[PDB]
């Protein structure tokens, strides 16, 4: 009787949170994700990443990144 | 992969972001959520909210953070 159920659903989220090093204010999102991923972190963690990769890749598609990329070309190589 | 149609998936993701007024770094989450909610914001917005309520509701029950409105801070107060 001491171990409840809902508290556990949050436990799993606590991991999906510390793993992605997210602040404590993003708990409602780790909650829905696990809610859709059958709460299987091994599955949900595979979604967020596939997500980070999307967002991070999406932008790099429009070349809208003034970071220190440095090496940036295609096909063979311009000349530098 | 599958560009064009992918740009829109970000359009919905954006609303889910501005509506909850989330920073630009939480796009990978608004991405997974819509991915399972058929990307139907009207369907996902129901999860996140029900999510904010869970975390928010789950907290006021133990009075963890939810803003103290008092012992929050102090900095200084040497008036007299």
């Amino acid at each position: 009787g001491s171990p409840l159920g809902q508290d556990v659903f949050l436990d799993y989220c606590q991991k999906l949170l510390e793993k992605f090093r997210y602040p404590w204010e993003l708990m409602p999102l780790m909650y829905v994700i696990l809610k859709d991923a059958d709460a299987n972190i091994e599955e949900a963690s595979r979604r967020i990443e596939e997500g980070q990769y999307v967002v991070n890749e999406y932008s790099r598609q429009h070349n809208l990144n003034i970071y220190d990329g440095g090496e940036l070309r295609n096909t063979t190589r311009q000349c530098g």
